[PDB]
Protein backbone atom coordinates (compact mmCIF):
# COMPACT_ATOMS: atom_id res chain seq x y z
CA UNK A 1 0.00 0.00 0.00
CA UNK A 2 3.61 2.11 0.46
CA UNK A 3 3.56 3.25 -3.36
CA UNK A 4 3.99 5.29 -6.45
CA UNK A 5 1.69 4.52 -8.56
CA UNK A 6 1.44 6.52 -11.42
CA UNK A 7 -2.08 8.21 -13.13
CA UNK A 8 -1.49 9.26 -16.30
CA UNK A 9 -2.04 12.73 -17.68
CA UNK A 10 -4.61 12.78 -20.95
CA UNK A 11 -5.51 15.38 -22.49
CA UNK A 12 -8.99 14.49 -20.52
CA UNK A 13 -7.89 14.64 -17.02
CA UNK A 14 -6.94 18.26 -15.81
CA UNK A 15 -10.32 20.54 -14.79
CA UNK A 16 -10.50 24.18 -14.93
CA UNK A 17 -9.36 26.06 -11.79
CA UNK A 18 -12.15 27.19 -9.22
CA UNK A 19 -12.14 30.22 -8.54
CA UNK A 20 -14.06 31.53 -4.87
CA UNK A 21 -17.58 32.87 -4.83
CA UNK A 22 -18.22 36.20 -2.90
CA UNK A 23 -18.59 40.10 -3.43
CA UNK A 24 -15.95 41.38 -6.10
CA UNK A 25 -12.65 42.36 -5.05
CA UNK A 26 -11.42 45.68 -4.01
CA UNK A 27 -8.47 48.23 -5.61
CA UNK A 28 -5.59 48.08 -2.78
CA UNK A 29 -2.83 49.57 -4.76
CA UNK A 30 -1.11 52.68 -3.20
CA UNK A 31 -2.23 55.09 -5.95
CA UNK A 32 -4.66 55.03 -8.50
CA UNK A 33 -3.34 53.40 -11.98
CA UNK A 34 -6.01 53.93 -15.06
CA UNK A 35 -8.16 56.33 -13.20
CA UNK A 36 -5.43 58.54 -11.99
CA UNK A 37 -5.68 62.23 -13.16
CA UNK A 38 -2.75 64.88 -13.35
CA UNK A 39 -2.20 68.46 -13.42
CA UNK A 40 0.76 68.94 -15.51
CA UNK A 41 2.99 72.24 -16.56
CA UNK A 42 5.94 72.17 -18.90
CA UNK A 43 9.08 73.45 -17.32
CA UNK A 44 11.94 73.58 -19.96
CA UNK A 45 14.84 76.29 -18.63
CA UNK A 46 14.90 74.44 -15.08
CA UNK A 47 16.08 71.24 -15.79
CA UNK A 48 17.50 68.38 -13.44
CA UNK A 49 16.44 68.08 -9.54
CA UNK A 50 14.34 70.83 -8.10
CA UNK A 51 11.57 71.18 -4.92
CA UNK A 52 8.52 68.74 -5.62
CA UNK B 1 21.88 155.20 -32.09
CA UNK B 2 18.62 153.56 -29.91
CA UNK B 3 17.15 151.34 -33.00
CA UNK B 4 16.20 148.02 -34.01
CA UNK B 5 18.27 148.20 -37.49
CA UNK B 6 17.20 144.83 -39.39
CA UNK B 7 20.60 142.63 -40.55
CA UNK B 8 18.79 140.59 -43.54
CA UNK B 9 19.67 136.55 -42.46
CA UNK B 10 21.45 134.93 -45.78
CA UNK B 11 21.99 131.91 -47.15
CA UNK B 12 25.78 132.87 -45.86
CA UNK B 13 25.28 134.22 -42.92
CA UNK B 14 24.46 131.36 -40.49
CA UNK B 15 28.04 129.78 -39.28
CA UNK B 16 28.13 126.33 -37.73
CA UNK B 17 27.83 126.16 -33.64
CA UNK B 18 31.17 125.73 -32.51
CA UNK B 19 31.60 122.75 -29.93
CA UNK B 20 33.20 122.81 -26.87
CA UNK B 21 37.45 121.35 -26.66
CA UNK B 22 38.51 119.15 -23.92
CA UNK B 23 39.03 115.34 -23.10
CA UNK B 24 36.10 113.26 -24.84
CA UNK B 25 32.66 112.98 -22.83
CA UNK B 26 32.01 109.99 -20.71
CA UNK B 27 28.70 107.91 -20.15
CA UNK B 28 26.36 108.78 -17.24
CA UNK B 29 23.11 106.95 -17.87
CA UNK B 30 22.33 104.88 -14.74
CA UNK B 31 21.78 101.54 -16.73
CA UNK B 32 24.15 100.24 -19.66
CA UNK B 33 22.39 101.01 -23.10
CA UNK B 34 23.86 99.36 -26.29
CA UNK B 35 26.58 97.60 -24.43
CA UNK B 36 24.09 95.93 -22.04
CA UNK B 37 24.20 91.96 -21.96
CA UNK B 38 21.49 89.60 -20.63
CA UNK B 39 20.71 86.30 -19.00
CA UNK B 40 17.52 85.20 -20.06
CA UNK B 41 15.16 82.53 -19.46
CA UNK B 42 11.71 81.23 -20.85
CA UNK B 43 9.08 81.41 -18.39
CA UNK B 44 5.88 80.18 -20.01
CA UNK B 45 3.47 77.97 -17.29
CA UNK B 46 3.90 81.26 -14.41
CA UNK B 47 2.27 84.15 -16.35
CA UNK B 48 1.74 87.74 -13.94
CA UNK B 49 3.28 88.88 -11.23
CA UNK B 50 6.47 87.02 -9.98
CA UNK B 51 9.36 87.00 -7.78
CA UNK B 52 12.47 88.99 -9.19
Amino acid sequence: EVNARIEPFLRTTPRPLRLPDGPPCSQRSKFLLMDALKLSIEDPSHEGEGIP
